[PDB]
């Protein structure tokens, strides 16, 4: 129990330590055991492999992940395979709680995120609140394992987190990489001819459609399909309907995967993938931080990435998935290159990836020192000077400007001891930043003066979060859509601060310049048109309406639905550390309703993992109103209702699972539930 | 099963056959029962007797009386012991579901009401219900018994129910009259010698507290202790507290009965006297119609009750209780008069009580017609003079004045066959008068558009009943109390259209004389001056503090709270049924917050019956946050928590029961709860 920090190649069995390492803890101390993923992707995927493999041993796993949450509480948990920001709020309720005790591990994965990233300085502050407690309090009281690709400091990190190191470059099939700059059919036919699948990684979005495509037109000029069939048919039964593009692509072998389609399509296409039924996927940069998606080839389109070159661990990650362990010999990564762009590709062959940073008046101090005085663990001075040595930056005086900051904005109070007023508790408890918890503040209280429950808008405006643009609003469709609003949604427009002037400025006049610090008036714009998507979305409409009416996608819709429901998760728990119980009553059930896009009715009905939104309105239609109702019926009928041997209906981590048995398996749960 | 209406004296064993008859069609037919009582006093005596009597036959028995329902649903109920206005309510939501053959019978007691009264219609037009959907479709379907005193038209009323007739004037304890030579000291000292109780009748409240104050004042001048002392101090632990009047009036077996004690007050008194244990009663014509409460001798202090000459029903009420039934011989009943009351006395003595009315433009007529389209059983004006002909009025042309009412309200929708279009059936569903209804509709939507979140006030002002005036408002106290308010219940105070300038014109200018219409605006700020003192008394604060703060008794207090309860109940059904989700949430808790006077975290803690407001945070502040731990918890241990072979704990219904064991069922009803 000396920690440890280990780095190895991807695709080399480098996580069975890992998981020898909690199934040994777990077993013998009898203690949880945190495993931290850098995405919610691979985090279900890690969650539902850690079940499969530990069922047989009563070892109960469920992660805190994106909007979910497990069903039981985390006493009865063993392993939690949650997410960096959910990691971090896991541990900070642990220290509320006085009950850190519990934990016997944390294991994390991929721990290069801790240099630069919007998420990486949470690893830092997760990580150093481990370790001071752990020094505080005294040989096996918390395990740390760490992973990640060749990291020039790894000794630096395994230092600071005081454990073993161990860096090794084996992988079972050797990547060959081979710069190259006529022949392209051929190449594409000698290359599709050997039985092995190509994995394309393309800057654009539509650049990739496009060039999937072409590919998928050459194919089919120059011309297994029961299991091909299969994978049209479950992409054709889904809430998004099925793509034209992807239509005429998929059943030529060929495919594509951007963040442009829906989860459940890039589900599907990666499953067909590894089965090897996609012989060709033209993917993009966010597959290459994704799911355990190997391949024969990989060919990368250009360096240039969004107007730069393309970045050095992107493109070590995307080698990284050259190479199939166990039915193939060697690995080939190509990255095309052209007269100016040999100067780049070159510099991107050599050279291994830059140092790790710490990230660290910036608002990931605030937040630390907000932590660590909140909960309990540092009140005075003298010892803060201590976790500020604990912390990776340390290792590798703006305290006294964070904790003045933190006095000026009564996030805490002075006596010298340090204390927490209600906002120190209520915004550590919510894990929300205390940069936003000022402006989450102001407008909570000023919804609660004047609030409108003529409709579900203005508490959606409230959980709507503008932290990051997830699309380009399109300004002459939000000033008709204006409009043609309601009086009801109306009034809650000027209530929140939307005003006709500035939407008259957008819609002919180019996007007003917001260099003042006043004008997050646009903001407010913004914010309205989300909350009236989500308004749309958590009325059931359909994913295809939602796009044309306000010219959001559908993968840009599903990322918002994300962002909103753990932002209305968030936002509820703020509430109720502040004592605003009806804030948080009215805001209590959005959660569930943004996470699954449903009407209140469904939500109960959606408790049922094997229930999409849609899957829980054709069985709440029939009549099974609720978990309980599903528990008393036989398997026919739900059969039967999800038809009005083949494979069609697509869940998350699924099996061999077809109309049949997907009923069996929902009965069977709802009794579980029961 | 061919109906049945019967009168005989009370303390004759009239509910036997009642009893028998409920026994025997449960046993036989395996169907529901209601037992109609007028009073939730008497109908919640009734309940725990039917309790008693029939738990040993697998009979459960439960009502739906004051603000309280049954916490299991109406399909597993054997008997339901309702009250009139909760009966018509159930009936309506049977024939609503389209259920009510599962009712069996449905007893009616003290049928007598159906006379000039507030209440009675609704009796009425619930046997014309049940009499109607018996005639239309088929006449042995739902059994009805009736009771009551010397009808003059019982048989009229046993031909309207085509019901069989048997009236007998006999009772055990003959009730003698004779004029026979203040003369008021003898005959209480000779009342008192011959050991028996003494019932006074008096016409007011601080008139009956003085003359009971005048009786034990003679008594201790004129001069079981352990009983009384256990009386004593089971008055002495209330959340009211003891009356400073009361506690030197009982040592003496003499004490007093007013609506101004409260609930638990009147039934420690009420059960002290049926025990023999207190010997003088001065009770008022509340308790004429209220639980059974047998006395050897009755007297009437003056024919003249609130200005106007005693009710010749009420009177026959109260002489009812002159003689017990198993150790008296006989019973008297004295009537004192004067000179000039001499006339009033003896036109009292003599004559029966007058002919029932029907109390059917009329709101009656409306509410009829409005439950018979709505439930849809008249939905044609072919049937609906049916209906007509089957009420009791008919027995004994508005109609197209009604039907237009609700067609000119949008209550129901024409086609000729008649429908309700949203508000008729929320109407309906919420048990609320249609003429109220409207005034409900606009403040409830006016509301849904700038509701304040702050605190409760703005929820409570939209629950809080004015259809009745419980407390006369003392104007500069009011006054006193808004300058003091926070700017948060202000802001709400001007949202509902509470203004200083009408509270200014009563606090020294003699109250507004309402004599138009419009001037509704005086009912805003007595429902504004009720939501404030709604908002103490779920504040949890005491009910001696809200009556220094108000000036309104604690009696007035919990009648107020019953009311609110209700009327809450009734307004969140409203909002359920009118597609009101936020309403409907925000409105949910607070039943049962009023209810209780509890605050959010008792809610789940007083779901155990034997829990008061008071209990509910004994037990909380301890660390039992809910019914589960309360199961989880050793006898011992909340005994002492109790505590910090004497009967000292006061509940409804209760027995022997002490605080050691009475920690015991608190244990055993939350294990049964789970
Ligand atoms: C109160 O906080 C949440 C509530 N609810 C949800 C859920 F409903 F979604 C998620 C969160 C959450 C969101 C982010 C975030 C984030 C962004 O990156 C994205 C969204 O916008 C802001 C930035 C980070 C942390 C949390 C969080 O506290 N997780 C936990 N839950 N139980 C816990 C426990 C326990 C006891 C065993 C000890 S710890
Ligand atoms: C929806 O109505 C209520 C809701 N909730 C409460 C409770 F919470 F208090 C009480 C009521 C209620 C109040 C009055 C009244 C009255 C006033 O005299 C006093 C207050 O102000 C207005 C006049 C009259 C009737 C009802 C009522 O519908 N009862 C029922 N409940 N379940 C039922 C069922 C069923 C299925 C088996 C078939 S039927």
């Amino acid at each position: 129990g000396k920690n440890l920090v280990y780095s190895a190649p991807t695709s080399a069995g480098k996580t069975l330590v890992a998981e020898l390492l909690i199934l040994k803890r777990v077993l013998e101390m009898r203690k949880k055991a945190l495993f931290i993923l850098p995405f919610v992707s691979v985090a279900k995927e890690k969650k539902y492999y850690l079940q499969s493999l530990f069922q047989e041993v009563g070892i109960k796993v469920d992660g805190y992940m994106g909007s979910t949450s497990p069903s039981r509480h985390f006493s009865s948990l063993d392993i939690a395979v949650c997410t960096i920001e959910r990691a971090n709020g896991l541990i900070n309720r642990l220290i509320e709680e006085n009950k850190m005790d519990l934990l016997g591990m944390v294991v994390v994965d991929e721990l290069h995120m801790l240099g630069d990233s919007h998420r990486g300085y949470l690893l830092e502050l997760l990580l150093t609140k481990i370790c001071y407690i752990t020094r505080k309090s005294a040989s096996n009281a918390v395990q740390i394992v760490g992973m990640s690709a060749t990291l020039p400091n790894l000794e630096l990190v395994a230092s600071w987190l005081n454990a073993e190191l161990y860096h090794t470059d084996f992988r079972p099939v050797p990547l060959l990489e081979s710069v190259k700059v006529d022949h392209v059919v051929s190449l594409c036919y000698e290359t599709i001819c050997d039985n092995h699948s190509v994995l394309l990684f393309c800057p654009s979005k539509k650049w990739c459609e496009k060039l999937a495509d072409i590919i998928a037109r050459e194919f089919y000029n120059l011309h297994e399909q029961k299991e091909l069939l299969e994978v049209m048919d479950q992409l054709r039964r889904l809430p998004s309907g099925l793509d034209s593009v992807l239509q005429k692509t998929v059943p030529w072998g060929v495919a594509f995967h951007h963040a442009g389609l829906t989860f459940e399509e890039r589900d599907i296409i990666e499953g067909a993938f590894r089965q090897g039924l996609i012989r060709v996927l033209a993917a993009t940069s966010t597959l290459s931080s994704g799911v355990n998606l190997p391949a024969r080839r990989v060919i990368i389109r250009t360096p240039i990435f969004g107007g730069r070159p393309l970045d050095i661990l992107t493109y070590k990650q995307m080698v990284g998935r050259a190479g199939r362990k166990g039915v193939d010999t060697v690995g080939e990564s190509i990255l095309i290159c052209k007269n100016s762009e040999k100067s780049k590709g070159i510099a991107l062959l050599q050279g291994s990836l830059k140092p790790v940073r710490s990230c660290l008046v910036t608002g990931s101090m605030i937040r630390a020192i907000l932590e660590i005085i909140v909960g309990g663990v540092a009140s005075t001075s003298q010892d803060m000077h201590t976790y500020a040595a604990c912390t990776f930056l340390a290792a590798s005086g703006a305290i006294e400007a964070c904790v003045m900051w933190l006095l000026e904005n009564e996030f805490i109070q002075s006596t010298k001891v340090y204390h927490p007023t209600h906002l120190g508790s209520a915004t550590l408890s919510s894990s929300l930043s205390p940069a936003d918890t000022l402006d989450i503040f102001a407008d909570l209280q000023r919804a609660m003066k004047g609030f409108v429950l003529e409709n579900d808008l203005h508490i959606l405006y409230l959980v709507t979060p503008m932290f990051e643009d997830w699309t380009t609003i399109d300004w002459y469709r939000f000033f008709c859509l204006w409009e043609k609003l309601p009086t009801s949604m109306k009034r809650v427009a000027e209530l929140v601060g939307v005003e006709e002037g500035f939407l008259a400025r957008c819609v002919k006049g180019k996007v007003v310049a917001r260099t003042e610090r006043q004008h997050r008036q646009m903001a407010i714009h913004k914010r309205f048109f989300t909350s009236l998507v989500l308004l749309d979305l958590i009325s059931e409409v359909p994913l295809r309406e939602i796009n044309q009416k306000y010219g959001c996608n559908r993968g840009q819709i599903q990322s918002l639905q994300q962002s909103a429901a753990v932002y209305a998760g968030m936002i509820t728990v703020f509430s109720n550390r502040l004592g605003w119980h009806n804030m948080e009553l009215l805001l209590s059930q959005f959660q569930k309703r943004l996470t699954f896009g449903i009407q209140r009715e469904l939500c109960d009905l959606v408790r049922v993992s094997l229930l999409n939104a849609q899957r829980a309105r054709v069985l709440y239609a029939s009549g099974f109103h609720t978990v309980a109702d599903l528990a008393r019926a036989n398997i026919v009928e739900v059969e039967v209702i999800l038809k009005n041997n083949m494979r069609t209906i697509w869940v998350t981590g699924r099996k061999g699972l077809t109309e049949r048995e997907a009923a069996a398996l929902i009965v069977e749960e709802a009794r579980m539930i029961l």
